[PDB]
RNA sequence: CUUACCACUUUGUGAUUCAUGACUGGGGUGAAGUCGUAACAAGGUAACCGUAGGGGAACCUGCGGUUGGAUCACCUCC
């Protein structure tokens, strides 16, 4: 009810966490620490290997992770994490 | 002798029923004829129902309805 509202919290594309992942899906992973709120990081990113990669090798379940925000969707309510960003440019 | 009632019988116009009739409508059956291929598979434009218009023929097209229809809907929110 209340925290969708007052977004701006961790709004800018630059803010960045630590998340716990709650469940996998083969698309994504989905990092929810913020509680009431939950992000994605989709599959194309966790990883330099575009899609090289299933959600289940690189992250497993009840895990914390390092992750920048880059987009929230206001309403539609979702918002975009990255985790290949937190770590490394190679 | 006469009047009344009344059978035979006569006339007029109807109803119903059987037969027959130039010509004409469709229906059934038929190894092997002609024209095509409408349906059954997504039957090669899913089919079908009501209705309307059109077309040698099966049919075609419009409007609404039905599933007694294959394959079924799009990058990422459980
Ligand atoms: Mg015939
Ligand atoms: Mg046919
Ligand atoms: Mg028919
Ligand atoms: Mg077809
Ligand atoms: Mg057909
Ligand atoms: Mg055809
Ligand atoms: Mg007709
Ligand atoms: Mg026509
Ligand atoms: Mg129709
Ligand atoms: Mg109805």
């Amino acid at each position: 009810e209340d925290p969708w509202v007052a977004i701006a919290k961790r709004y800018p594309e630059g803010t960045k966490l630590t998340g716990r992942v709650t469940n996998l899906t083969d698309y994504g992973c989905f990092v929810e620490i913020e509680e009431g709120v939950e992000g994605l990081v989709h599959v194309s990113e966790m990883d330099w290997t575009n899609k090289n990669i299933h959600p289940s090798k690189v992250v497993n379940v009840g895990d914390v992770v390092e992750v920048m925000v880059l987009d929230i969707d206001e309403e539609r309510r979702r918002i975009s994490l990255g985790l290949k960003q937190c770590k490394a440019n190679p």
